[PDB]
């Protein structure tokens, strides 16, 4: 769309939680990995930690909502 900010953030917040299976405002390797495991992929730490890392602004084996917004921010249009 052409309007994000609080609009994209709010939408992301709901999505972030989806990734975190504990709602602790934080996501670990498996946490973000369970987002595709139930679909039919069962990725290994390599792919699991990869996702959590690609967004881990600090690099602590997990990412927080705000971090999910830094890497998320849509992708193309
Ligand atoms: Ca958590
Ligand atoms: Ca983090």
């Amino acid at each position: 769309s052409s309007n994000l900010t609080e609009e994209q953030i709010a939408e992301f917040k709901e999505a972030f939680a989806l990734f975190d299976k504990d709602n602790n405002g934080s996501i670990s390797s498996s946490e973000l990995a369970t987002v595709m495991r139930s679909l039919g992929l069962s990725p290994s730490e390599a792919e699991v930690n990869d996702l959590m890392n690609e967004i881990d602004v600090d690099g602590n084996h997990q990412i927080e909502f705000s971090e999910f917004l830094a890497l998320m921010s849509r992708q193309l249009k």
